């Protein structure tokens, strides 16, 4: 088998749940049922997806942040994704400095998917927070979301003024061309609908169909690509060898 | 004798709320530290044949754009409100020959196109504001939701419209498609032999005045043909008295 932990940030409503289940091919989320204001905060809510393909079985646990800049005032919103990214690592931490440590539950969050509204402008000043503080705790690969919704010049001048603020805060995303079209822009659907003679997922509007696997239309292909077995295990080293160790390292140093 | 105007827009950046204001007079007019809501306003004069049209555009630029959005509706309260008290104050004079008239007559709420229902912010702007000023709703970039999405946030919104019991302004037909929702551009493409204003992706072109792609033709209509003085009389005989009474049973 193979275990993987992927946690997702953003706003709601930026097709994150749709995205998720397009990557794996699931159906994990539930519809928004009935019932009106009571403010909202991050909570945080996990699943696990045992997806079996013959032996090949993978265990994957989805980290959801539901209340993620959602509130009239998201001050400290980010606080909650740190707690409980860095409890894991405590976690960890004490299990491994236990004089029997046999067992060992793994459970440190290994990405986290970063969705930016596709406003056309810039980062929101709470991207921006979320993302410095946190780049040293966790690999955050940042999406620009509901990428149908920019035109290709668009997106263009947007993937450049976003990797310009990155920079400008001194940002660490997660890296590996692949770079030179950051932040990958993505576009999530289930649904089938025929483009000519070929059944292919992707959004229906009555001027035509943006197509989730075309890589013309967005960025799913690359990212779906980049979430398989042997690129997790990356993802996998770095929060180990440096967000653990970099966590272990300050709170034994103390 | 000409036609004055005093429309407001608020709603976050990046909603296309500049690009829809051009779009509306054909014509390109437009476009770590903590940002507050700040009220600007510039006028836009057409002239066409003998007449004139004078619009005064309050913009409200930083409106749920920061961290903590706690009270940003309050500088589009106060400046409403300090509409009224100068209104009250110019007619209240034994003199009052020359009368200026800023009180704000319209405001477009820009509803960003989740495609759930409204966010906290919106229910306490249009809650806060409903009785000051005509809403009227607008589901930002309408191009981001297919037609089914579309229906099911429209039907969503008022749901909450009501739950809330917000009063947006009564349109004097078409009732049952509200908010309306729009798409903006002045970017000429042309589709199928006919060229049209809209939005080119790599699988089709949005149209801005198609009515099957989006609301724009109606909203056009509704502001530009003068059921800009409807929004006038509203102003004036209800929320322009409402705040006057309130003022003066006060002393
Ligand atoms: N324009 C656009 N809409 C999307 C996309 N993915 C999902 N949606 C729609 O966005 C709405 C919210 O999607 P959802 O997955 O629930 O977003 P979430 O709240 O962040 O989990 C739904 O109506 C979806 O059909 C996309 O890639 N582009
Ligand atoms: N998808 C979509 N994009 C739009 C629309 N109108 C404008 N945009 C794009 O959204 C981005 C921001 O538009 P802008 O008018 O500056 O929004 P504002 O900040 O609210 O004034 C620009 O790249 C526009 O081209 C629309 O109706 N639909
Ligand atoms: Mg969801
Ligand atoms: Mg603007």
């Amino acid at each position: 088998g193979f275990e993987f932990t992927l946690m997702v940030v953003g706003e709601s409503g930026l097709g994150k749940s749709t995205l998720i289940n397009s990557l794996f091919l699931t159906d994990l989320y539930s519809p928004e049922y009935p019932s009106h204001r009571i403010k909202k905060t991050v909570q945080v809510e996990q699943s696990k997806v045992l997806i079996k393909e013959g032996g090949v079985q993978l265990l994957l646990t989805i980290v959801d942040t539901p209340g993620f800049g959602d509130a009239v005032d998201n001050s400290n919103c980010w606080q909650p994704v740190i707690d409980y990214i860095d409890s894991k690592f405590e976690d960890y931490l004490n299990a491994e400095s236990r004089v029997n440590r046999r067992q060992m539950p793994d459970n440190r969050v290994q990405c986290c998917l970063y969705f930016i509204a596709p406003s056309g402008h810039g980062l929101k000043p709470l991207d921006i927070e979320f993302m410095k503080r946190l780049h040293e705790k966790v690999n955050i690969i940042p999406l620009i979301a509901k990428a149908d919704t920019l035109t290709p010049e668009e997106c263009q001048q947007f993937k450049k003024q976003i990797m310009k603020e990155i920079q400008e805060h001194k940002i660490k995303i997660y890296e590996f061309k692949i770079k030179d079209r950051l932040p990958l822009a993505v576009v999530g659907s289930n649904t089938i609908i025929e483009v000519n003679g070929k059944r292919v997922r992707g959004r229906q509007y009555p001027w035509g169909v943006a197509e989730v696997e075309n890589g013309e239309h967005c960025d799913f292909t690359i990212l779906r690509n980049m979430l398989i077995r042997t690129h997790m295990q990356d993802l996998k080293d770095v929060t180990n060898n440096v967000h653990y160790e970099n966590y272990r390292s300050r709170k034994l140093a103390a």
